[PDB]
């Protein structure tokens, strides 16, 4: 199934997003630890975040979203898994699903254009 790679791509992303926040070593090696470190440290200094109409804010929700139904840590390291997951709790509750029932609202390569692509000089 399409949804089965979805997931996977999805996945590689979130364990990228949830290592980029915990890795105390910055500098580090991994590709997608660089690209999460990126808009991390961007969104955490935007003023036009999602709400207003910054894509790349928007971009990183997108898979925040995804990581935050499935999170239960009571403080984790990503920066809006905690507010997503106060929300969460008091909207829906039971959180979500695996696999065919998952927040299947964006493209999987679409993910590896929102850290290549995003905002900057040309
Ligand atoms: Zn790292
Ligand atoms: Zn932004
Ligand atoms: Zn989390």
């Amino acid at each position: 199934s399409p949804q089965e790679s979805r997931r996977l791509s999805i996945q590689r992303c979130i364990q990228s997003l949830v290592h980029a926040c915990q890795c105390r070593n910055a500098n580090c090696s991994l590709p997608s630890c660089q690209k999460m470190k990126r808009v991390v440290q961007h969104t955490k200094g935007c003023k036009r975040k999602t709400n207003g109409g910054c894509p790349v804010c928007k971009q990183l929700i997108a898979l925040c979203c995804y990581h935050a139904k499935h999170c239960q840590e009571n403080k984790c390291p990503v920066p809006f898994c905690l507010n997503i997951k106060h929300k969460l709790r008091q909207q829906q509750g039971s959180g979500s699903g695996s696999q065919a029932m998952d927040d299947l609202m964006l493209s999987p390569d679409d993910i590896e254009q929102w850290f290549t692509e995003d905002p900057g000089p040309d």
